[PDB]
C-alpha cells in the first residue's frame, strides 16, 4: 500500500541481485511476491506451506534442520534450479519455517556456486540481509565439503 | 535379489541415459534406487511420499495434475535441478502418483531441453519407456508453448 509504512515487516529480504531469503509467512504474500519479481520458491521444509501465487514456482526441498541431514546431495540440483530462474529473469526466494537455518545454508551455496564468493564471503552476504540466519553446525560441514568440490571442478579459486 | 526373476515390476523404467520415469511406490524401493544410481527424485506432486534412501536427493514439484495448473512455470528450474544431478553423475527418476500424466510432462521436457529433441521426438521416447505415459492435454499445450521458447531461445532449432 502506497503510504505510510508497511507495520509488519516484509517475510523476506533480499541478499544479492535476484535472491532473497525469507521465512514460511511469505508463501500467503502473494503481493509481495508478485512485485518483487519472484518467480521461484525455494521451500527448504516437508511440511511448510508453498504459495498459490500466479506465476511463481515452487520447490520443495524436504529437509529437516538437523546436524545429521543430508542437506549436501540436494545443493547441486537446488542451485542449478536457482541458476534457471534467474537467468531468465525472474528473481528467488529461498525460505524454510522460520528463516533460520535451512535457508541460510541454501542461499550461502546459491552464492558460491553461481556468484564466485567463498564459503566466508557468501555466508556474510547472507548474515548482512538477515542477521537471525545461521545454518546448523552440521550444514556448516557441508558447505565447506561443497566448497572444496566446486574449487575441485574450478567453480571457486583456491585463492 | 540375484535369481531367478522380480514378480513385481520395477516402479520405474529407463527413458534415456541417467533418465527414468516411475510412479510413488518408488519412494520406498531404497535398494532399486541405489542399484540404479538415482541420485535425485523429482517428485511431482503435492502428498505423494518421497525417498529415505542415502545418498539419494528430493526435489517436490507440488503441482495437481489437472490441465488448469501451471505446469509452464516449473519446467526451466526443473529441467536445470534435473541436468545439475545428472552432468555430476548421477541419474534422475521423475516420478508422479501413478506414473502418468506430471511425470510424462517434466520427462518430456528434460528431454527437449537438454537431450535436444522435439516435442514430438521426445514424447515418443518417454511413451516407449512407458506405454501408459500421457500428459494432459493442458500440460501438453503448455510443452508446445514451452517448445516454441526454447526454439526463440536457440536451445532447440525450428528445423
Ligand atoms: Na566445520
Ligand atoms: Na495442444
Ligand atoms: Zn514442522
Ligand atoms: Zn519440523
Ligand atoms: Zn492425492
Ligand atoms: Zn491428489
Amino acid at each position: 500500500s502506497l503510504g505510510t509504512s508497511e507495520a509488519a515487516p516484509p517475510p523476506f529480504a533480499r541478499v544479492a541481485p535476484a535472491l532473497f531469503i525469507g521465512n514460511a509467512r511469505a508463501a500467503g504474500a502473494t503481493e509481495l511476491l508478485v512485485r518483487a519479481g519472484i518467480t521461484l520458491c525455494v521451500n527448504v521444509s516437508r511440511q511448510q506451506p508453498g504459495p498459490r501465487a500466479p506465476g511463481v514456482a515452487e520447490l520443495r526441498v524436504p529437509v529437516f534442520d538437523d546436524p545429521a541431514e543430508d542437506l549436501l546431495t540436494h545443493l547441486e540440483p537446488t542451485c542449478a534450479a536457482m541458476e534457471a530462474a534467474v537467468r531468465d529473469g525472474g528473481s528467488c526466494l529461498v525460505y524454510c519455517k522460520n528463516g533460520r537455518s535451512r535457508s541460510a545454508a541454501v542461499c550461502t551455496a546459491y552464492l558460491m556456486r553461481h556468484r564466485g564468493h567463498s564459503l566466508d564471503r557468501a555466508f556474510q552476504m547472507v548474515k548482512s540481509a538477515r542477521p537471525v540466519a545461521e545454518p546448523n553446525l552440521g550444514f556448516w560441514a557441508q558447505l565447506q565439503k561443497y566448497e572444496q568440490t566446486l574449487q575441485a571442478q574450478a567453480i571457486l579459486p583456491r585463492e
